């Protein structure tokens, strides 16, 4: 196959979607085929759409979900609200095996954070990185308390030998205050910040959105991903 | 020796302060002695002493410290900002054991999350659980996205083997709301939930803090401390 890489995050809201764009459209100019998958997608009678909005802003036509829940909550809750179930742990893994094939990188965006319950019992995007052999990358913030939480990420993802792609700060401020500078040094040490995205970027248009993408990344990374 | 609990959370801003007040309040109307201890503590310039909240808010007088920065930062980095280091390991749990005695509740708040360094080089609150043989109470808040952080903090403390003491939601909305009511029910499967303080605790006066204590916390929980 090609390369798998699930995209997590210490939390929701922290810019998981506009960084699997992001990846995906750097990914794409460098010649990468490109594949989006969300397994598990809560909040769509809030009008949540995760996949629908990374093919806006990276033009990616490669998408796949599988659940889709309705109220904007963990999936369990999401799920028991709807009379629906959690998909199986197989049915995810399946899923993302259907996509992989080689010359390819398949982002896997989770739901929330690392260790939300995304099937049953207990089964997280952490064991289905274990399940298909995948790296993490970690979205985080700049904001007051990122360092707690990128620390408690990490950490969890040893636990399962769940190696870290990196990191990436979901949206970066201009000017950056104290603590957001201070932020991103401090989380440079913890790991490798493999990009910063500027506030806003998921308001830019197709144009603006690939010049930015292009620009965040290390290109030798980018490229090294997929051989 | 007495029992000590180290009060931490899923983040800053969660209600440790304000926990730790409630529960000194609890215990004290429970006939139980109570010190507190903020090792290290952040933003002094804005006004915030969390040990002068707890003091007022429970009415506690051995309140303990060993540093206080002005900057909102994490101490580290607000350590860096004043050119002055923080202070070291032994400084805290040895501050710690020795206000630890028999028949007394201390309580260790933490500044920010568990995993925040409170001395160099990167020695954590739960490092310090781990000397001084506490266990850990996890403030945590009923809004979206706590389930994540609850789960990240109880497997941190689960891999060192801290024992985990319970969870005390820090602010409870009125009314809460669907994602409220749900993050209630489902933190109960995870851990026992020790209280959830009524938003709008932290402003009580003196009197009005200690009623809603007594009644927040299980009169025999908080009695089976010491
Ligand atoms: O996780 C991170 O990014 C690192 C980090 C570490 C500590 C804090 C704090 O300590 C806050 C800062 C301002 C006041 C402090 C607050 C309080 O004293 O009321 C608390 O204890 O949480 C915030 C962030
Ligand atoms: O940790 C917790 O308390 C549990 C938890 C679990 C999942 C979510 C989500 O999935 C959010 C809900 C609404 C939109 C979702 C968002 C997106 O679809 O873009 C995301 O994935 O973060 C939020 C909280």
């Amino acid at each position: 196959g090609g390369t798998i890489l699930v995209v997590t995050g210490t939390g929701t809201g922290v810019g998981k979607t506009v960084v699997c764009a992001a990846l995906a459209s750097a990914a794409r100019q460098a010649g990468i085929d490109v594949a989006v998958c969300k397994p598990v997608q809560t909040g769509t009678a809030r009008g949540d759409d995760d996949l629908a909005e990374v093919g806006r802003l990276a033009g990616v036509t490669q998408l796949a979900g599988l659940a889709r829940y309705p109220q904007p909550m963990a999936p369990a809750a999401a799920a028991e609200h709807a009379g629906m179930a959690l998909p199986a742990r197989d049915q995810i893994v399946r899923l993302i095996a259907d996509l992989d094939r080689p010359g390819r990188l398949t982002l896997v965006e989770g739901a929330g954070g690392l260790l939300v319950e995304l099937a049953e019992p207990g089964v997280t995007l952490r064991d289905v990185a274990v399940d298909v052999a995948a790296a993490a990358l970690v979205v985080v913030t700049a904001d007051l308390g990122t360092l707690n939480h990128t620390k408690l990420t990490l950490e969890a993802l040893a636990a399962q030998q769940v190696s870290c792609a990196g990191l990436v700060i979901g949206s970066w401020p201009d000017p950056p205050g104290l603590v957001a500078a201070s932020n991103r040094s401090a989380l440079a040490r913890i790991a490798m910040v493999r990009a910063a995205l500027p506030a806003g970027a998921a308001s830019l248009d197709a144009g603006d959105f690939a010049a930015m993408s292009a620009a965040a990344f290390d290109r030798n990374w980018v490229a090294g991903l997929v051989g």
